Order: C-alpha cells, then sequence, then structure tokens
C-alpha cells in the first residue's frame, strides 16, 4: 500500500543500486544518505511530472536492496506524500507514487 517491490533478474541488484544513484542524480533528485555496503539510500523531496499532474508533489523515498536466494529484490518505501503541501493518506495514491520511483529504478535496471 505504501511500498513497491521490484524483482531483479540476473542478480543485477548488486549492480542496480549504484545505477539508481546515478539515475537519481541524472534526474536532479537529491539524495540525503547512501550506503554502498548495505545497498541502501534515502532520497529528498522528489517532484514528479505526470501529464495530468498540475500540483507540486513532494515527499521522500527509501530504497533498499535485499538478496533473494539466487536473485535480488528492491524495496521502495514511500516516506511522505504531499500534494501542494497536503498530506494524502490514500493508499492507492501512495502505491502509485511508490511505483513511480520503482519505474525510474527499472529504467536503470534495463540499462544494466
Amino acid at each position: 500500500g505504501d511500498t513497491a517491490s521490484l524483482l531483479v533478474e540476473n542478480g543485477r541488484g548488486n549492480t542496480l543500486w549504484p545505477q539508481v544513484v546515478s539515475v537519481l542524480q541524472a534526474k536532479n533528485y537529491t539524495i540525503t544518505q547512501r550506503d554502498d555496503a548495505g545497498q541502501t539510500l534515502t532520497t529528498d523531496w522528489v517532484q514528479w511530472n505526470r501529464l495530468d499532474e498540475d500540483e507540486q508533489y513532494r515527499g521522500r523515498y527509501q530504497i533498499s536492496v535485499k538478496p533473494q536466494g539466487y536473485q535480488q529484490a528492491v524495496t521502495v518505501k514511500l516516506l511522505n506524500l504531499e500534494q501542494a503541501g497536503k498530506p494524502v493518506a490514500d493508499a492507492a495514491s501512495m502505491q502509485r507514487y511508490s511505483t513511480e520511483m520503482m519505474n525510474v529504478i527499472s529504467a536503470g535496471l534495463d540499462k544494466s
């Protein structure tokens, strides 16, 4: 409801994390903390630009990579959801935003 789960094939999760950092910076998204060894990072207020998005969105994301047997997975937790400074508790919206970041991660996964 507030967390997206990305399955990473070919054990690319070990190479994905640093690509996520690179892509985040490429999108001009500030990262507040990062940990290569623990493959975990936390972002600052991320503003998206959907075609039907008029209001300024803000809120943070926690991205943590976890091993899953012979494959990897990425946990993307939505830390905050504010539309024009208005907290939205709607789980559907939160899911949509949590997967909006996952989509950016999967873009870097395709590159890897």
